[PDB]
């Protein structure tokens, strides 16, 4: 979630040392209007552009009303990639990421 | 892109990724299967592997 009012890109990367093969789990948050999403993330229009060795994937949210599920109409759709060895996942997102 | 049996627009997934083959830029290719007597409309202001 944002701090103070504030949202700044997320670069991030990790190169998977472990000579063992590396599941990195993440998620895209869809918020069911865009009063939620500025109450969580002040950037109304986000993207999580996620790569890899033998990945390309950009995500952006999806702002629909929806119906409650557990008590809760936004919804989280969750992506897994295999990181091999020396091989690196740099996460670029500015709003709905679910580390 | 656009044919008979075909509608895909296509925007550029920018994003940071690793180095296959010392570049790090990606290039997704695509095939369609163009009938006789059916024409393909490309429409593209950029990235386009012609
Ligand atoms: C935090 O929010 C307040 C709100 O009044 C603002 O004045 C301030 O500049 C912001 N900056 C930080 C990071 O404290
Ligand atoms: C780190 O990841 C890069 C790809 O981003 C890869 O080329 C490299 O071999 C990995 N390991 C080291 C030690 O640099
Ligand atoms: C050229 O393609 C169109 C469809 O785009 C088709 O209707 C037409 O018959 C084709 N060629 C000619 C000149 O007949």
């Amino acid at each position: 979630i944002k701090k103070n009012s504030t949202y700044p890109t997320i670069k991030r990367s990790y190169n998977n040392t472990n000579q063992e093969d590396l599941l990195v789990l993440w998620g895209i948050h869809h918020p069911n209007d865009a009063a939620e999403q500025t109450k969580l993330y002040q950037n109304p229009t986000t993207y999580i552009s996620v790569g890899t060795s033998t990945l390309n994937q950009r995500l952006v949210p999806r702002i629909a009303t929806r119906s409650k599920v557990n008590g809760q109409s936004g919804r989280m759709e969750f992506f897994w990639t295999i990181l091999k060895p020396n091989d690196a996942i740099n996460f670029e997102s500015n709003g709905n990421f679910i580390a």
